[PDB]
């Protein structure tokens, strides 16, 4: 099942990301149910926006918020919901919302899948337009949702991203 | 697996529907194989028609025909085959075919997923065009199939729909 | 060509809208070139947003900003860029951008094309979510654009919409 | 513009069909406006059905019902509305609607465009399923439309198809 | 899971093929991970080509190369990745690449799913264009991949295809 | 109509490209008919390949082969056939087909349309993979076509591209 997928071949440099929402899709927020491994409709987004990159999570990880570490993965073509892609972490988007602080990793496809992202080693290697769109999206997609808000803090490097993966992987074993 | 999905959070008012065919899709009739939980191609439809709503079933239910209770779920955008959506039953389409009588439930997305269908509490709240299209579709999609026929009897309210879910849920435990 | 299409069969109640951008499309801002009547790429939008309705204009009209009256037209399925649709105005969204006061009308398909909008006669008849999405889209679509900003002032009625059509049509005759 | 396209390179054997509706498309009935040459939305179909083939007409023809000769053109991939395709007529579907006798030709892409239809020379050469789908589509697409009905009378040959082209072309010159 | 799917109802005449890549899809090479049964991104194809037919494998089979028997299945509409289709083998494409010899089966949908391929009993019944495209695709899709090459040897009949299935099915039990 | 579009706002640095075939589209080779300005189906491609970039031409130019200068335009999203895009030439692909020497320019969207191509000033600036895909596409797209073949000679710079634009534009005035 999707539940038996490893966190990666070699954490934190080489990871697997389970895709829940493809880039440029209809406004349907899917999520893999942790009990069944099936694709559940979380909700229909109320704003006329779409995810700038494919969005998913690393299996076997646990953030302080209680959910697995989520990741944004740009690809040349949108991926299938429920598919798994081998990636390499390059940065992290730090934010704060109504529930506390949050963080989203950005990972690019591994060199075995494509050599198109080999020159991207860190958060500042990503195209500035993409970073602005990802930032803009998170600050506004929940605008029509009563009682919800998001404020982007800033970006952190690949090292901060790797740190988060290792920390959240360990935490998944313990608590 | 898709096989471990509950029938709902609170039957019969709050249910989960496993989607087999999205609304407005190519004429491919998919079905989740009950042995494996995988998406099987049942057949290629012979008529130039498409399902007016997403079509699926409630897991852990058993109709008199021997198959789980099937449901039609309208959404603002077509869903992914194999996805599960939280719904609320609003009516039932009664029919008769070459194998006996049949019935299809109509359920709308739960308020947690969207508030767009909150004003729809019963079968007569559904738009008249949609009801006419659903009716028309079932009476004609199998027209080029030798020895098959369908005759629509009429619609029944939310209470009749809930009754069918409770009855079929119980029946799944017993026989 | 598109330059020869009438403003409507019976202004301001029965109008024709030339569609430039379809609902739920990729972020490509097309525009009909007034000299050639051809579909030109105006720009690639920078935000991850899409038009909640088909977007276009009424031919032979000239609003104060120098361009034809623009309109948003909800349809059950996205239309083709460059197609023309017979509508009935039902409201107007008033805003204030960098230039000054701006207005975007909302028209629904004429009854001869479809019956599902017959009940919508005025702005108050349009679903609240759609109105909120339209407003939110215009407030934020240009966020990542230098020296561009929009502020929404509110919704006005069918009479206010028709007034805009009439004034811009008359203004187009000689001004 | 589309109004200036020839009826064919060598009538009635080699013709040009102006496509108005693509195969397997959303239920939007487009029509080329004869005054402007622009693509107009005729109506939103009420039944959950789609055209089994691309649908259009031969320019410079006038059948008895007042409109150009209409044709269905199967292609391996759906075409663009407003595009023009060189075909070879192979048959005609005869029907009787409310107005009276009606006919819809079937033409296949010319050999210079593709080789996969070379073997189809007459109505008997078209696959049986496709013919059954076309017939079924015309009998039922207007079912949910007031005072509209169609009855299929049968398939006629290539010579009967060409005769219709010729009579309508000649009739168009002066009538 | 996809892992529990049978090789077929009646090998080698009646088989199930698990689909990994749909016909005419974006250049994403997916593969079902044999450990989890999940859809993994194998790689992004570097050439501007697409699979001419849906591509998958027969579960519970083992080729000399160590992987399950792969099959190409033409359908009238592209299938969903991860879906299973009931087929009937009709031929085999023999090839040689940088790793040794290879072979791809061609199977058509079973008559229960569609009667459209009933007249195709063997490799020479397939349309010549399709055979040329399949051949052409395998000889060129890996052209931009350093150190990889493919040379098509030729086609073999249904009997040679059935032989390969039986042999590979047996081999899956033993080694 | 499309026949009245200028070659560019400031040749050869600022040009307009009329798009005939979108990137990543079905294998239908469209062509704008020079007599009517309508989109004609030239042919259905025989190979399972797609154009890696949008493909079109510069109006009012005549290259040596008798046709307008053709160009490939990469965009983040595929464009509509028949649309016009303002570009900036950056290179040319030189080849030798059956007729003789051939050249296909590569132009990127103008900065007023998008900022993501600002850094690309010459052929050396285009990503290597895209250049390899374009070359490979032209070498093989006609493989399954009788008496048709292409051989790639190499990439030339922006100045060489502009020279071709200028010579073909001048040649178009009177030749």
């Amino acid at each position: 099942s999707l539940l038996n997928v490893p966190a990666g071949k070699d954490l934190p440099e080489d990871i697997y990301v389970v895709i829940e929402i493809p880039a440029n899709a209809d406004p349907i927020k899917y999520e893999i149910d942790k009990e069944s491994g099936a694709l559940f409709v979380d909700r229909f987004m109320s704003t006329a926006m779409f995810y700038p990159c494919n969005y998913g999570y690393i299996n076997h990880t646990l953030s302080l918020d209680g959910d697995p570490v989520d990741v944004l993965v740009p690809t040349p073509y949108p991926l299938q919901p429920g598919s798994v892609i081998r990636c390499r972490p390059v940065g992290v988007l730090k934010m704060t919302d109504e529930a506390g602080e949050d963080a989203k990793l950005v990972a690019v496809p591994h060199s075995k899948l494509s050599k198109e992202y080999d020159h991207i080693k860190d958060v500042n290697d990503l195209p500035e337009l993409l970073k602005a769109q990802i930032a803009h999206f998170f600050e506004h997609y929940k605008d029509l949702e009563k009682g919800k808000w998001v404020k982007v803090e800033g970006w952190e490097n690949a090292e901060a991203a790797k740190a988060e993966i290792v920390a959240s992987f360990e935490r998944a074993k313990n608590k």
